[PDB]
């Protein structure tokens, strides 16, 4: 009879490369925020409230699931922290998925709407959404302490069961993945659509008022402006009315008679009108690069836990597969997963110049 060996190699290769790097990748990205000032806006709340999550993950989730892997199948720790290790897996990985949905979104209505509220108003919408994503997680992870683990059985095996949590494996895995996901494919075109049709009107009106000045530049009589000038009295909230009252100032000597005067007085807007698109360019620049950023990242996010929920919904769906060789995939696919959570919010932030150059110093104890 050949039975399993020892696998005491695998958890010690997990504890450098998926734990400790879960613990103080997440770690770095709390304290950025809570010493940094200059990271403390309610942006980055959605950040450490993610870092906080995965954080708990390598705290008081893979730890104990080592025991699974260097221990025997039976659960060491009291019969009651089975459910409670088992709730709080869920609800960790459940809220890392949803925190990154809310990201999504979040960052997509920033550009829709570009100015959606003030400092104070926006910080409060933070903890709002925060508190939604969170109270989303429980109701997704509670099904699993209410219905337990099977109880002369004196000793128990911590696991979920296919013949118990059939329902849960396959609902939960597509209340807790597939439907994040499926908001964030979707935010996905809305921001795609988003970005080319902001960087649509804006060529628009980069093209409008130079054709209109192109007619004032040639312009024969006032009477030439009178018509021409008006059509650029509609196109920092003093941004829009620099210009505005600028365009009416030059109709002030339209109607007086001065042309010449005018025409010149319309170079003036040269200097006015370049300075002023040119920073708004560089705003769809910005905001184009941060999305790619955002959008690759959070793709291998959900692309590294794709294996275990797409596995995981095939061990109850399925009934043909070999269910001893499908559920030790997913023995692994979870780490897989766990190293994808954990390192998360760290490489996220790695994009980020003053996330990074506060991570740079508190690497080297310095805490400013
Ligand atoms: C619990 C078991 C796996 C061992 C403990 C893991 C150790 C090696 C991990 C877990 C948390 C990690 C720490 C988290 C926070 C910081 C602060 C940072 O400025 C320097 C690195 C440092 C100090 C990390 C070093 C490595 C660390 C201590
Ligand atoms: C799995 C592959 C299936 C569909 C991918 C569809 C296209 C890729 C969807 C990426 C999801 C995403 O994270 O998009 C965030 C978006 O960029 C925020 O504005
Ligand atoms: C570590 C505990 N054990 C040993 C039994 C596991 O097998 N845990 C797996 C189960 C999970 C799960 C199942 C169903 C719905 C779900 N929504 C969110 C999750 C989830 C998280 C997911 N975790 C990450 C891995």
């Amino acid at each position: 009879v050949e039975e399993q060996g020892n696998k005491l190699h695998w958890a010690a290769l997990l504890i450098l490369m998926v734990i400790i790097p879960t613990i103080g990748g997440n770690t770095l990205v709390i304290l950025a925020v809570s010493l940094e000032k200059k990271l403390q806006y309610a942006t980055n709340y959605f950040l450490m409230s993610l870092a906080v999550a995965d954080l708990l993950v390598g705290l008081f989730v893979m730890p104990i699931a080592l025991l699974t892997i260097m221990f025997e199948a039976m659960w060491p720790l009291p019969l009651v922290l089975c459910p409670a290790w088992l709730f709080l897996d869920v609800l960790f990985s459940t809220a890392s998925i949803w925190h990154l949905c809310a990201i999504s979104v979040d960052r997509y209505i920033a550009i829709k709407k570009p100015i959606q509220a003030n400092q104070y108003n926006s910080r409060a919408t933070a903890f709002i959404k925060i508190t939604v994503v969170w109270l989303i997680s429980i109701g997704i992870a509670i099904p699993v302490p209410i219905k337990g683990i099977e109880t002369n059985p004196n000793n128990i095996t911590c696991v979920l069961t296919k013949e118990r949590f059939g329902d849960f494996m396959l609902f939960g895995s597509l209340a807790a993945f597939f439907t994040p996901l499926a908001i964030m494919i979707v935010t996905y075109f809305l921001t795609i659509h988003a970005l080319q049709k902001k960087a649509a009107d804006l060529e628009d009106n980069w093209e409008t008022l130079n054709d209109n000045l192109k007619v004032i530049e040639k312009a024969d009589n006032a009477a030439q402006v009178k018509d021409a000038l008006t059509k650029m009295r509609a196109a920092f909230r003093h941004g829009f009315d620099i210009l505005v009252g600028q365009i009416d100032d030059a109709l002030k000597l339209a109607n007086e008679g001065k042309v010449k005067e005018a025409q010149a007085a319309a170079e003036q807007l040269k200097t006015t009108r370049n300075a002023y698109i040119q920073k708004y360019l560089q705003t769809i620049s910005n905001e184009q690069r941060a999305s790619k950023v955002l959008g690759i990242v959070f793709f291998l996010f959900l692309l590294m836990w794709c294996p275990f929920f797409i596995t995981n919904i095939t061990l109850v769906l399925c009934d043909s597969c070999n269910q001893t060789t499908l559920q030790m995939l997913l023995e692994i696919f979870v780490w897989i997963g766990y190293v994808s959570s954990g390192v998360n919010p760290l490489v996220y932030t790695l994009f980020n110049k003053t996330f990074r150059d506060a991570f740079g110093r508190y690497i080297t104890c310095n805490y400013r």
